[PDB]
């Protein structure tokens, strides 16, 4: 049948309506909203009421597309802020009044596995041990595995909206702010230098907005004609993301918004996701940044199709 899936992120909200017919999916929607759901709250524990309804204004749309789509299967997560927010049940129960979809809160741990059957089914890993990201505004997933297991996965509350926002980065940014998103950094990522010491994976894989637009970015720097549409994988070079990162830490916020696919909540926290990918390459050695076009809403689906439980 059709099976329509939602991703409720902290900065935007995804909706991805897939049909499967002889055994093979095909993509019907795949629509975005900038949504903010962290923006006024996250760092202190709570959504707030210009968050909830914007998200319930975004849902009020989805809900007509899927509905536009005789879509009958219908799964929406909630993941960091959600989770996160104390009064998430009020958010929870006007979804359900308004477009009687029931939010699956998933938990960090769950929300890095489903992550990661998207990437399985985007990049061919192989046997090669490989740690994919996904950074969102409200969380940072990892995960390290192949293409048939995972070896460790963690959840870590340290997406973008939340680190601009406890901390104050100056725009732009400073010799001192480096300073001080490293030394976070260090402090917070222990779990991860463990698991990679014990795994040692050899590539690095990306995903979510911030990639995506690493990629995009790059494919117009090089004037390559590339539709990342229509495949589901990039392949950056370190040195091309290198000249990202050189251009982006240097970059007011106002010039980023001049970006083309950079949403502005995107834009805020550009620069210090940027920060977060070269605190990982220098702890792998990995020879490139594989962007896998895939996340958590086609992990969803793919564990629906594989004939998955996909909550807790
Ligand atoms: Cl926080
Ligand atoms: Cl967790």
């Amino acid at each position: 049948q059709r099976i329509g899936v939602i991703d409720m992120g902290t900065n935007t909200f995804h909706l991805l309506i897939t049909d499967i017919v002889n055994d093979r999916p095909h993509t019907l929607v795949n629509e975005k909203s900038a949504v903010g759901l962290g923006k006024g709250g996250i760092t202190k524990g709570f959504i707030t009421e210009e968050a909830m309804d914007r998200a319930l204004d975004t849902l009020k749309k989805f809900r007509v597309i899927l509905d536009e789509h005789a879509v009958v299967h219908v799964i929406a997560t909630g993941t960091s802020a959600v989770r996160s927010g104390s009064n998430k049940q009020v958010l929870i129960d006007r979804i359900k009044k308004e477009v009687n979809i029931d939010v699956e809160v998933i938990d960090g741990a769950r929300e890095a596995e489903l992550i990661f059957r998207g990437v399985q089914q985007a990049v061919p890993m192989e046997d090669h041990i490989s740690l994919a990201m996904d950074i969102g505004g409200g969380s940072v997933e990892f995960i390290i595995g192949n293409k048939n297991e995972i070896l460790w996965k963690q959840s870590f509350e340290i997406g973008g909206q939340r680190l601009i926002d406890r901390f104050h980065v100056h725009d732009p940014m400073r010799e001192d702010d480096r300073v001080m998103m490293h030394n976070y950094f260090d402090e917070v990522l222990v779990p991860l230098e463990k698991a990679i010491n014990t795994w040692r994976p050899t590539q690095l894989i990306g995903c979510s907005g911030t990639f995506d637009t690493l990629a995009e970015m790059n494919i117009q720097h090089h004037r390559e004609k590339i539709a990342l549409e229509k495949q589901t994988s990039y392949l950056l070079s370190l040195p091309d993301f290198n000249r990202l990162r050189k251009q982006l830490v240097a970059s007011t916020r106002r010039e980023r918004l001049a970006i083309a696919g950079m949403i502005e909540l995107r834009a805020d926290m550009v620069v210090v996701a940027i920060c977060l990918i070269e605190h990982v390459l220098k702890l792998v050695s990995t020879n490139a940044i594989t962007v896998s076009t895939y996340s958590l809403k086609e992990g969803v689906l793919y564990t629906m199709l594989d004939g998955v439980k996909v909550g807790s």
